[PDB]
């Protein structure tokens, strides 16, 4: 048996623009995501699938079924967001002495007063459907991290069409001031609406992912899908001023935990002459980031300073975790390898031997300890591990993916890493972004036709983990790889 503390929880992670359309009355056409994925060239180039989200599981609709679900699953946690653009879907005026062209964004005031005047704005329908979803939520004893960003912006604060045709000119989402701004007092209105349901808050769900493949990682099709360093260090230079502001907005109406979930790769050596290329990997895709928030350590220039602002606006993190990167030293400094961990062919096996998921993923189930060691150790904040799940609509690999990922959280508790919950991506199946409907990540299968949810198996197997709190003797040799001779290769 592998029993986890009395007080740990299982559940899941969800996110809006994913799972909510799909039910007429739920359609969301105001973010850059909807424009993005509906946009004429990128379908013609591939970069979008063709797949649209109003097409989706609809959450926004059927929510009482979906919790049932996680309920009769035993489950005792949920993490979603709430989508901005649902809220406020209509321009703000310009604020009144704000300059827009100020790099850093140091204070936010936020009041009684700014926060009654933004009530003017906001959708009321958007805020009473979320305090249905959240009661009904709450109703089933789930505890409650609710997440304020998971990738659209309002149209209003960003046009992905035209910064991606290479026009500055308009709304350009985390590249401006304005969308930290408005971000900190998004934030702040939402924990003033919302505390009384919340358990826990997090600012943003993986900022890296949406500059990374935004500006660098282009053929992803992530809006803008603009190639550009210079714009993918500002994007991230503008997520690290808008998690603190929007701390500070939090911390201003709620004295609940304030965090942020970001993703994470286990990097991993090539040969043992690699140590050292997994050091500055861990400095440049982790460290870099969670040294600005917790610590207020920056690089503005080509020179290291502490902003005030920025230091001890942490009080958790959530760790999402997938797979592994193995990395090798160059001379210059390090590369990535292909043929392992997010870079294999889809249903196959990786040049290790190791199982592939349906995104061409490789099965390294060990990499979840080494990320959730690696915080602990560097920062001694407790965590989540927010998100962990595979592509596998068959469900040939999910069962043991789940008990081995598991086994790996129970190996960290045991280490001594604070860790009070495992959230799995996800419920049921969704919308993986420019991949479209194909990617199924459920728990639960979902009839796209039809609405209707099916327990896959590894649902059955994670009841018996949840109702016990613990990997149980009879599920135990699902701790181990899924045998490929009967897979593809
Ligand atoms: C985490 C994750 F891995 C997937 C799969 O690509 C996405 O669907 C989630 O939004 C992301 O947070």
């Amino acid at each position: 048996m592998y029993s986890f503390p009395n007080s740990f929880r299982f559940g899941w992670s969800q996110a809006g623009f994913q799972s909510e359309m799909g039910t007429p009355g739920s359609e969301d056409p105001n973010t850059d995501w909807y424009k993005w994925v509906h946009d004429p060239e990128n379908m013609a180039a591939g970069l979008v699938s063709g797949d649209l989200p109003e097409n989706g599981p609809g959450y926004w609709g059927n929510y009482k079924t979906f919790h049932d679900n996680a309920q009769k699953m035993g489950l005792k946690i949920a993490r979603l967001n709430v989508e901005w653009s649902r809220i406020f879907p209509n321009p703000l005026p310009r604020p009144q002495n704000f300059d827009e062209s100020k790099q850093d964004v140091t204070e936010v005031e936020i009041n009684e007063n700014e926060l009654k005047r933004l009530d003017e704005y906001a959708n009321k329908d958007a805020l009473n459907h979320y305090r249905e979803i959240f009661k009904d939520l709450k109703s089933r004893g789930l505890y409650f991290i609710l997440n304020m960003y998971h990738w659209p912006l309002p149209l209003w604060l960003h046009d992905p069409i035209r910064v991606r045709r290479g026009d500055f000119t308009g709304p350009s989402g985390w590249l401006s001031t304005r969308t930290v701004y408005e971000f900190a007092r998004f934030s702040a209105y939402i924990a003033w609406k919302f505390d009384d349901l919340v358990d826990e808050y997090s600012t943003m769900n993986e900022p890296n992912v949406v500059g990374g493949l935004g500006y660098v990682g282009v053929k992803s099709g992530f809006p803008p899908g603009y190639l550009s360093f210079e714009l993918s260090r500002r994007h991230m230079y503008n997520i690290i001023q808008a998690h603190a502001r929007a701390y500070d907005g939090i911390k201003s109406v709620s004295k609940k935990p304030v965090g942020i979930i970001y993703a994470n790769s286990s990097f991993q050596p090539l040969t043992d002459k690699d140590m050292e290329a997994v050091e500055m990997a861990e400095n440049d895709n982790r460290w870099w980031f969670f040294d600005a928030i917790i610590r207020g350590e920056i690089t503005r220039g080509n020179e290291k300073i502490v902003r005030d602002d920025l230091k001890g606006r942490l009080d958790w993190i959530g760790v999402n975790y997938y797979t592994r990167t193995v990395v090798k030293r160059t001379e210059k400094g390090y590369v990535s390898l292909g043929g392992y961990g997010h870079g294999c062919e889809r249903n196959s096996v990786s040049l290790a031997g190791l199982p592939t998921s349906d995104f061409g993923w490789e099965f390294f189930p060990e990499g979840l300890y080494d990320v959730l060691t690696k915080y602990w150790n560097r920062y001694h904040l407790y965590m989540y591990v927010t998100e962990n799940g595979i592509a596998d609509d068959a469900d040939y690999q999910r069962p043991y993916y789940l008990v081995s990922h598991v086994y790996q959280v129970h190996r960290a508790i045991n280490s001594g890493a604070d860790v009070r919950g495992y959230l799995h991506w996800s419920l049921a199946d969704n919308y993986e972004w420019a991949s479209g409907f194909s990617m199924r990540f459920g728990l639960l299968k979902v009839d796209y036709n039809t609405k209707r949810l099916y327990w896959r198996p590894s649902a059955l197997v994670y009841r018996e983990i949840a109702t016990n709190g613990a990997i149980t003797d009879e599920i135990e040799h699902l701790n181990s790889v899924p045998p490929v001779k009967p897979l593809r290769h």
